[PDB]
């Protein structure tokens, strides 16, 4: 029983003032795991926040949905169902078909 | 200058008799690299052929295009442009946006 759509749970509150909007560059730290807790990717392990354009389909749909809910400084958990992640394709070797993904994300900057 | 669409180059010929069709299960070995030769995934490293349904969007588009050209026993190189692979999303940590992917594939079985 995956979610119907991406769930956002803010763990630690950010500044409450600066939120991403469509087309912004976000600088974020993330760790992504499967429902069984197996990690498949983490910017924290690379020692370097990830940077991407939000809201324009340059990241998985669940990120486009959830990351704009965060203010800068927020830490949140995103629970993303398969159809807003990698779907039936998954990612061979790492992510099974139709996998719900769990992302622990920290928003460090908006441009 | 990526290809306009997926290129297939058969390196070693298969049996010339058994080809995948839409909806079949293919059992394949693959190694996938970026244009710079950096490997990002390989079933050969897992010691176990990959199995998937072909022609129904359960794998990247370039595989749906190219794998049905192979007969069982064939070894081929697929050169897949970004828009038939992971597109501008890529796969964070492994595959950059708009990346052309190179797959060395061996078709071991069709069901």
């Amino acid at each position: 029983m995956a979610p119907n759509t991406t769930e956002v749970e803010i763990i630690s509150e950010g500044d409450g003032k600066v939120f991403p909007k469509v087309g912004d560059t976000v600088t974020i730290h993330y760790t992504g795991t499967l429902e069984n807790g197996k990690k498949f990717d983490s910017s924290r392990d690379r020692g370097k926040p990830f940077q991407c354009t939000i809201g324009v389909g340059h990241v998985i749909k669940g990120w486009d949905i959830g990351i704009p809910k965060l203010s800068v400084g927020s830490q949140a958990k995103l629970t993303i169902p398969g159809h807003e992640a990698y779907g039936s394709r998954g990612f061979p070797g790492l992510i099974p078909p139709d996998a719900t993904l769990i992302f622990d994300v920290e928003l460090l900057g908006v441009n």
